[PDB]
């Protein structure tokens, strides 16, 4: 309705699992709030480059604008933060990709990130982390770490079912839980806040079974469920159970010695994948300590949170982290950070995470060798010390580049 | 009933909020299992030493062993994990101090230390943790960590409220959600294993004062609230704003220009104590790439489990960091790391975990001298690379110690 569909342009199409990507394929984006006015126009210059370099005109992108947020205030009206025509544009033409967005407080308006996950039924969180030399870093040996994240997006504590301390519906469902279930171990029942945390067997075997299905399409080394399953024994406990069980059930697996820990045999590389588990907050040690030891990593909603932020952090990539939000019949791919509004309309911010999140679009498409040309162009200007601020604070020697400057760097090293 | 309460020795009294300490009090000590059977003996070696060292031989501690976990079933029979009277015991002796505890798995069994934690309702895990110099750590600058984790202990996930999936139960509960409660955000109601997070105005109050009341007493600069608010606003975020409204309220916090931090005026020092708040997966970043920024933190129960994992392995320290259990009638001091049994009984593994946590026992006590007795005796003996297997794999000319031998190392540099 406010949105103008490109003259040129086919839409992709989901042909029975197998995206049908046409050679100028409509793509939605969402700009952003705050420094999305900055990084966006820096990240469709690049993929712009990146498909005429690879394809020598034959492939180009007709770039859609569709809105969520602050700025679809301005384009639909005061009270439409999420308009439900986004929604079917993102399932319609089938990915999509995204700028940081704002979620305002006092209107009962809970986070517009997680609607657009679960509306979409976008269940699978991936976010890879490895080092790309020469960022700086936090650790010692931030190149010991390429792992990546299934974070599963559509339950746990994440599904928004909770009530205020001191409402009737708070004071109703303590009331049930005392009485007709008998728990005598809420500590202080009054003004007492209540949530609810969900794990289901579709829930966490459809997480797994992408993750375990990555593991053997790039043949990864491994697959890590973390968990806090000795306190959440029927929901994180549930969740490493029932992954270990897909892994003996669909892909074979087999008893490491005596066990837990299974073994896939990849049916195309004839490696052994290990399907193993470790707690969550002793898994959080071992990140640090020991990350050579863990590569593709499945979870629940909040600790793979937790894991993906705490991961990003170490190898110096807080703004150069990508990430990807997958369902069965779309996609939505986003800058990782915040809107940083104090520095929006600066040009001076990393471009880098939706422009590494945008290689990860161009590879889900099929796209590879344009793909290959944005991580051979972030390779060469993070490793040319042409950097932008956030980074160039920390080295010595680096040339300060402006946001649009770092796009045009990345084009150069390509 | 089989605890042999010691011929010489004073009870400790609690005389209004204040502990009257004897000169020789009876402290019961768990000694734990696996690797409890190795650390515990070096730690009553050290503080015997140290209070001996301290006061010329006016003041004696007499040990008493209690029983918990795999010694209990030896001591009291096969399904007595954990007897009453250790209960009964911690609480009239008032401080006690424990070594690591098993679980057993397959018996319906929680974990025996939150049951500890919650029937003795010790509400606050303390968790002080600070680099000692030359110990190994995986990050450049551990030196700028000196935090202290006021871990809340009584509510959240822990409380153990859940039910499995297909059990009578899950059905039950998942019924009135959806039917009497209207709950439409469960993607998968079938085969949903549920939990319950409970967060109350008392629970955050109590855990909040006692981190601000640390602040003033030691003068630290800060308390951060670290919390997933934004998503979880009724139990996290509840706990954020009882927590500033508590800093208003009671301690005259300000707000620090046009808010939302708060300043608290020390009462002794003059200095001002900045109360904030920070998000819980970006804290999991900024300890990492500004741990100066922060000082005391207090959070919720599982937020507090791994905050103070992280912690303590980038300062080198998953096998030295103390704890504590602390509640208003009792103390429970321990060792925070596992039971080892691998290594249990080979005089090999570190016992700097559970002998700081007698430092902070002694520390509680009010013998200040012993206490610092044995910070010195530690950083003496980390500082002459004399140390045990575990650091000595990371460093370059270090003396391999036992477990019992890094005990009498510590005594000789004190
Ligand atoms: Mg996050
Ligand atoms: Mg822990």
């Amino acid at each position: 309705s406010k949105v103008v569909v490109p003259a040129q342009g086919k839409k992709i199409t989901l042909q029975n699992g197998k995206l049908n990507v046409p050679e100028n394929p409509i793509i939605p984006y969402i700009e952003g709030d705050g420094i999305g006015v900055d990084v966006t126009p820096a990240m469709l210059k690049v993929v712009d480059a990146a498909v005429e370099k690879a394809y020598k005109g034959e492939r180009k992108i007709s770039w859609m604008e569709i809105y969520t947020g602050e700025k679809s205030t301005q384009v639909y009206g005061q009270d439409v933060w999420l308009p439900a025509e986004t929604l079917d544009l993102i399932r319609e033409y089938r990915v999509a990709i995204k700028g940081p967005l704002t979620t305002p407080v006092g209107g009962g308006i809970r986070s517009l990130l997680v609607a657009l996950r679960q509306e979409l039924d976008l269940y699978i969180c991936l976010r890879p982390v490895r080092y790309y030399q020469g960022t700086p870093s936090p650790v010692k040996h931030p190149e010991l770490t390429d792992m990546v994240i299934f974070r599963e997006n559509s339950e746990d504590i994440y599904a928004g079912i909770e009530w205020k301390a001191d409402s009737a519906d708070a004071e109703k469902v303590i009331k049930f839980l005392r009485e007709e279930m008998g728990v005598k171990k809420i500590r202080f029942p009054d003004h007492c806040g209540i949530g609810i945390k969900p794990c289901s067997e579709e829930g966490t075997k459809r997480l797994v079974r992408a993750a375990i299905e990555y593991a053997i399409a790039n043949d990864r080394d491994s697959v890590t469920l973390v968990h806090k399953g000795n306190i959440m024994k029927f929901t994180e406990g549930a969740f490493k159970d029932w992954g270990y069980q897909l892994a003996r059930e669909e892909f074979g697996g087999e008893l490491i010695d005596g066990g837990p820990w299974l073994k896939v045999k990849n049916p195309n590389t004839g490696k052994e994948i290990v399907i193993k588990d470790v707690i969550a907050d002793a898994f959080l040690q071992q990140i640090l300590l020991r990350p050579a030891e863990y590569d593709v990593i499945a979870c629940m909603n909040l600790n793979g949170d937790y894991i993906s932020d705490a991961l990003a952090a170490q190898v110096g990539g807080i703004g150069i982290a990508p990430g990807a939000n997958i369902g069965d019949e779309c996609a939505l791919f986003e800058a990782t950070h915040g809107t940083a509004p104090k520095y929006a309309g600066q040009d001076k911010v990393n471009p880098g995470s939706i422009i590494l999140s945008a290689e990860m679009m161009l590879r889900h498409m099929g796209w590879t060798e344009a793909a290959d040309l944005i991580v051979k162009g972030m390779e060469g200007a993070i490793n040319a010390k042409t950097v932008t601020y956030d980074f160039e604070r920390l080295m010595d020697g680096a040339k300060l580049l402006k946001c649009s400057e770092f796009g045009d760097a990345i084009i150069e090293n390509m």
